[PDB]
DNA sequence: CCGTAGGCACGTCTGCTCGGCTCGAGTGTTCGATCGCGACTGAGGACGAACGCGCCCCCACCCCCTTTTATAGGCGCCCT
């Protein structure tokens, strides 16, 4: 955080520009928005938690209803 | 005198009571986490001071006013 607060913001611009971030917040370039963007777009956390567990459980329900109904010949 | 019945003793089953063990619930204490506040630092804007630029004025230099005097070609005007 402190480094892309020592960015300044045009070359945080730049950077915004490289990573493919849509010229709107490119062109507000409010510095404490464009920096807290570089910082999400450099990560891209409870709500992931909870979605990990419904995908993973979506993934082996789905899987159970494949394979326990295909009428497959081993 | 003999036979049989009764009484006692021991074994066994269970019914009660006492002791020990273990588990669960609660409360107090201590440690870690998080939040709030203050301070530091970075960035941007505004104001004041100093410098540099532009404009105006002043100063300096050179020529023009004449006279003279020799001497001569050319152009223009004035009265005879």
């Amino acid at each position: 955080d402190a480094d892309l607060r020592r960015l300044s913001l045009k070359n945080a611009k730049q950077l915004l520009r490289k990573f493919g971030v849509p010229e709107e917040e490119i062109k507000k370039l409010s510095r404490w928005e464009v920096i807290d963007v570089v910082r999400t777009m450099s990560t891209e956390s409870v709500a992931e938690h909870q979605e990990r567990y419904k995908e993973e459980c979506q993934r082996i329900f789905d899987l159970q209803n494949k394979v326990l109904s295909s009428t497959e010949v081993l």
